[PDB]
């Protein structure tokens, strides 16, 4: 099957032509693609579970998070995630 390693993006809501997302690299490092508030730091995949970590700058604080989601689709071109009922649809940044 396809590997999750790569850059995954989606259109920026409300900003036509712009994209945002996450770059997942070999070695477990993840980084934000075109986002200022969400700072991704790592990823880990355990079967259909994806665990993403980083920090969120907001409400006068910087708070580390650990978000656990289900991988619903993973192909050479697409990655679809279910994060507690919110679906996230990404396309592979070529």
């Amino acid at each position: 099957g396809a590997s999750i390693v790569g850059s995954w993006v989606e259109p920026v809501p409300g900003l036509e032509g712009q994209v945002q997302g996450i770059k997942m690299e070999e070695g477990g490092v993840a980084s934000s693609v075109n986002m200022a508030t969400l700072v991704y730091e790592s990823w880990k995949q355990e079967g259909t579970k994806l665990i993403l970590t980083g920090k969120s700058i907001g409400n006068g604080q910087t708070i580390e998070f650990v978000d656990t989601m289900d991988i619903k689709r993973l192909t050479a071109d697409s990655l679809v995630l279910d994060n507690q009922g919110m679906e996230i649809r990404y396309a592979k940044q070529k």
